[PDB]
């Protein structure tokens, strides 16, 4: 893989291929039949015009499209059954977004099976991803606080039912045109419960991976919180720590070193500094819960939606 500056997730888990990294007919038909039962029946192509590809992903492509009867725009994510890194994770794309209506979760309208593709029709977030903004601009604390608040509200809800997102980074936060903020990328979730306390699968984007996850130890909803820390580093410093190193070299460093600090603490409020110390804590048991964090003084800094508007490409 290694070049560095790589944004693309990495998906394995709980086996030998996952150790290696310390330095079909029957199954398909069964899996397809199962999905078929889980999704909404029908074919969206019967009600949707104008499919144009607008985005590429680890698990598939995204197109915009037109509700024929209404003119309304929708986004459609299309995922191949044969082209998945861990086929079973596709259940997430259907189940999660459905089970979690919330002001900070992207809305899902419907899901269908089309050929050997899973298709999810979801609301179109006209604002774009956070990543764009972070890589081409400097958010002030008011705007940063507004972002974390939204993300944290969503995470509190997922973690309440022991759902781990496993892919928290700017590429996963989307925006409406009027400065509202939604979490978006539920492809790689896992769940914990009273009888499955932790998980051991190696899933995430290298630079954003919690260090206990890298150390192949059993993890929990805590990993998301470390990743959020890293996302804060993006919003401030523009890219994650060790971004320029190759993913594998970066991980090694994350496992071994002390939690990363911001480049320049001269201009950052102690309120924000203190916040981030609650996120990037190596020992998970010490690291803060989204529940707790929602009460942190820093988030009272959070500006309204209107204060996010100027950050978006249309207005730069
Ligand atoms: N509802 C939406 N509105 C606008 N843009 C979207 C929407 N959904 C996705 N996109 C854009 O298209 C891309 C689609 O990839 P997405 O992040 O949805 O999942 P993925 O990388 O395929 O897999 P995973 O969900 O497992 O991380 C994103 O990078 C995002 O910028
Ligand atoms: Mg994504």
């Amino acid at each position: 893989l290694n070049r560095g500056r790589s944004r693309q997730p990495l998906v394995l888990g709980d086996n030998c291929f996952a150790d290696l990294v310390h330095n079909q007919r029957v199954s398909h038909e069964q899996f397809r039949a199962a999905l078929q039962l889980v999704v909404d029946p029908g074919d969206p192509r019967s009600y949707l015009d104008n499919f144009i590809k607008i985005g590429e992903g680890s698990t598939g492509i995204v197109c915009i499209a037109t509700v024929r009867s209404s003119g309304k725009l929708v986004a459609v994510k299309k995922m191949d059954l044969r082209k998945q890194q861990r086929r079973e994770l596709l259940f997430n794309e259907v189940v999660i977004m459905r089970d979690y209506q919330h002001e900070n979760v992207v809305e899902m309208y419907n899901s269908y099976l089309v050929g050997d593709e899973l298709w999810v029709v979801m609301e179109f977030l006209e604002g774009g991803a956070l990543t764009d903004i972070v890589t081409h601009t400097r958010m002030n604390e008011e705007q940063i606080a507004a972002v974390c608040l939204a993300v944290l509200q969503a995470l509190s809800v997922l973690h309440a039912q022991g759902v781990i997102h496993r892919d928290i980074k700017s590429d996963s936060i989307l925006l409406t045109h009027d400065g509202r903020v939604k979490l978006s990328d539920f492809g790689f979730c896992a769940q914990v419960s009273k009888e499955v306390p932790r998980r051991k699968s190696l899933v995430g984007t290298p630079y954003w991976m919690a260090p206990e996850l890298i150390s192949r130890l059993p993890y929990g909803p805590e990993v998301d919180i470390w990743s959020l820390g890293i996302m804060v580093i993006e919003m401030v410093d523009g890219e994650p720590p060790y971004f320029n190193e190759p993913p594998l070299k970066a991980m090694k460093m994350i496992r071994d070193n002390l939690p990363p600090r911001l480049k320049n603490l001269h201009k950052v409020s102690p309120s924000l500094k203190g916040f981030l110390d609650r996120l990037l804590v190596r020992d998970p048991a010490q690291r803060a819960t989204a529940a707790e964090l929602l009460k942190h003084p820093f988030l009272a800094k959070a500006g309204p939606p209107a204060s996010i508007v100027p950050l978006m490409r249309q207005n730069r």
